[PDB]
C-alpha cells in the first residue's frame, strides 16, 4: 500500500481532436515514479498503444488513519474547483478519486434500482496511440520539451499506464529507447519522427559505473529487447538499491549530494512547486 509520485507533464500542444473535448482547460499526462530524483534525466514519456485511457477531470488544489474525498451532484457543480485535466487509466483515476485528486460525481445505478454511484468525470477515451509525438512541457529535465513515444512492456494495471523515461538510469527505459534507436520498422509503424529522440542525459554518478548505469546493468544482465522482463524486473531491484546508496547528484539545486540524503528534498520540492502529486496504489 505505497507512496508514489505522481509526476505531471503538461501538454504543450493540445492535439485537433481532443481541443473541443478540452475546451481552455490545461491538460497533463500523469505518471507515477518511487524515484523522483531520476527525474533531472526525462528523455521522452512512455505510452502503451492500445492502452485504453481516459481525460478525467480533476481538482486545483489537493489538502495533502485515513483519506477524504469530495462528491457533487452534477459535472456543472466541480467546475468551480477543477479547471484542469489528467490523462490516465480509468483505473488510476478512480484511485484518485477515492484519495481527493479528482471529483467524484453523484451517478445513478444501471437497471431498476435506485441506488448512489460515484463516478468520475470523464471527458473522453483515447488510445496511446493517439498520443504518440504530443509533446510534453516536463519538471525538472534540462531538455524542456520531451515527446511521447511507445513503450510495449507498460502494464495498465499499475501507476496509470503512462509512464517517465530515464535511460541514463532506468533498465527498462533504456531498453525501450534502444529497441527504437535500432528498428527503423518500428518507427515507420508508429509515424515516430528522428527529432522525437532524445538521448540519455547524465545526471546520476555511481562510483566504478559512471553515469550509464542503465545500460552497463542491461548488458551485464545481457538484455535485449524491452520483452526481457524477468531480467529487467530484477536489474530495476538492483539499479533502484544501488543507486539509493553509492548514487551522486549530478545536476540541479542538490548536485554533489548522495541521493539517500536528497531524494526526499527533491520530492518535497515537486509537490511544493505543482510537479507532482502524493499517490497511493
Amino acid at each position: 500500500p505505497q507512496e508514489y509520485t505522481l509526476i505531471k507533464l503538461k501538454i504543450h500542444l493540445i492535439p485537433e481532436f481532443l481541443g473541443s473535448i478540452v475546451k481552455g482547460r490545461e491538460v497533463f499526462v500523469v505518471c507515477a515514479t518511487l524515484r523522483p530524483e531520476t527525474m533531472y534525466g526525462q528523455t521522452n514519456c512512455w505510452i502503451l498503444p492500445d492502452g485504453e485511457y481516459d481525460l478525467v477531470l480533476a481538482f486545483d488544489q489537493v489538502i495533502p488513519d485515513g483519506v477524504l474525498c469530495k462528491i457533487f451532484d452534477k459535472y456543472e457543480d466541480t467546475m468551480k474547483e477543477c479547471n484542469t485535466v489528467y490523462i490516465c487509466s480509468e483505473r488510476s483515476a478512480y484511485n484518485m478519486a477515492y484519495q481527493g485528486i479528482v471529483p467524484l460525481i453523484h451517478g445513478r445505478e444501471q437497471g431498476v434500482s435506485d441506488k448512489l454511484l460515484p463516478r468520475i468525470v470523464s471527458l473522453g477515451k483515447v488510445y496511446g496511440e493517439q498520443l504518440i509525438g504530443t509533446p510534453l512541457s516536463a519538471p525538472m529535465t534540462p531538455y524542456s520539451l520531451i515527446f511521447i513515444l511507445p513503450m510495449f512492456s507498460i502494464s495498465m494495471e499499475k501507476g496509470t499506464g503512462i509512464v517517465t523515461s530515464v535511460p541514463s538510469d532506468s533498465p527498462d527505459d533504456y531498453a525501450a529507447l534502444r529497441d527504437i534507436k535500432t528498428k527503423p520498422l518500428l518507427r515507420e509503424k508508429y509515424s515516430i519522427k528522428d527529432e522525437w529522440i532524445l538521448d540519455p542525459l547524465e545526471i546520476i554518478e555511481v562510483p566504478g559505473f559512471g553515469f550509464m548505469t542503465a545500460e552497463l546493468l542491461c548488458n551485464q544482465y545481457k538484455i535485449q529487447s524491452q520483452n526481457d522482463s524477468a531480467k529487467l524486473k530484477q536489474a530495476k531491484e538492483e539499479i533502484y538499491k544501488k543507486e539509493f546508496y553509492e548514487g551522486i547528484l549530478i545536476r540541479g539545486k542538490y548536485s554533489g549530494m548522495k541521493i539517500c540524503d536528497a531524494k526526499e528534498l527533491i520530492r518535497e520540492s515537486l509537490i511544493k512547486d505543482g510537479y507532482a502529486l502524493i499517490y497511493l496504489e
